[PDB]
């Protein structure tokens, strides 16, 4: 099965748990796509099925909340790449970045919160990836 | 035929059409890639070619014009994600997001306005897409 | 081998080099992906091993220096898609887009800066790509 995919957004204003505030790890509640079964909704982290190229984008949405945020794609406790995102009133914006990595199976995908909170919700937040191709 | 891949872009600082007023829907004039030409250009829409997983993405460039956007990707009428772009002078801003998204045949994809205008055009603008993989009969349904 | 993919990142707070004021090009020091080895990490450039349709994202952080950017994507010299960043304090910001092209074979893809300076680093850039299928004549 060379057929893997996982796409998942923040669809509420809702504050972040105490999880959250404890493990740093940013959650998606709902998922439009996860073919393979890869993507654990619960821990938010991809677990790569097989050894392969994957593509990752992501998209972190905040509001004013008085502070100034980083989020990184990690892999098995390893940033990979980062984003920003500054502190105003005038609109939303995003930190948003995206790459490909090669990836081992049983290897860990997710985004963290390097810095700052999620205060105020990240309603429309998206983390989406998939195997581009598989390795021998 | 697994090959389904558009892209397009707006090349012009030309303002919105009145029929853009009417349906608030994001056009690109100029058409770089659209194997399998589901891409429709004159309505800028993607009509899938068949069951599977696509991936979206898009960039909409504005200019300073007094208002602040949000740009969504529509799925039959009805928005899957959001972007927004503040308003400021010294710079064009961007509403750029992209997601990975079940189509069924006939389905549609494009970009809606949801808030705010696009005076001074939107030039610069981006929007492509790709289908990553089919899907049989096996798998259900998309909800949306 | 359909199998073909780029990534590259600036993994340092470093200042442009006195090539870079030359050349505009934006160079990515770190390669995380090369399959096919078609990114050439000294020029930054990739050239495509054969006719397809190409995808393309890249990501340039750039930090306050008083001055504004536009970063393009370059396809044999001419420009394909565009990014802009405004100057502030309170935060990086990156000029990013993306897109698909269909290239031939030896055709040339890389990022130029079309307006204003990195200086203070662009670290935390990236720049991605990969075949998503060939095509034939
Ligand atoms: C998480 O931390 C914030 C402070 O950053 C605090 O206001 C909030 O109550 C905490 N939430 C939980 C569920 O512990
Ligand atoms: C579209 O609406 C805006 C205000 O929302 C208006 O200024 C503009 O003139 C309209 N478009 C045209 C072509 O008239
Ligand atoms: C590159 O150019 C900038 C401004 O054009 C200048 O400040 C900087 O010193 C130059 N660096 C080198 C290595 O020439």
């Amino acid at each position: 099965s060379a057929k893997v995919a996982f796409s998942a957004i923040r669809s509420t204003n809702h504050e972040p748990s105490e999880m959250s505030n404890r493990t740093m790890i940013i959650y998606f509640d709902q998922v439009l796509v996860n073919i393979g079964n890869n993507f654990d909704s619960e821990r938010s982290t991809f677990i790569a099925p097989r050894k392969g190229i994957y593509s990752f984008n992501f998209h972190v949405v905040k509001v004013y909340n008085r502070q100034t945020i980083q989020v990184s794609l990690m892999l098995n406790g390893w940033p990979v790449i980062s984003a920003f995102a500054g502190d105003q009133d005038v609109t939303r914006e995003a930190a948003s970045n995206g790459v490909l990595i090669q990836m081992e199976k049983g290897d860990r995908a997710y985004l963290k919160l390097e810095r700052g909170n999620l205060m105020g919700g990240w309603k429309y937040s998206t983390f989406s990836g998939f195997l581009v191709f598989p390795l021998g």
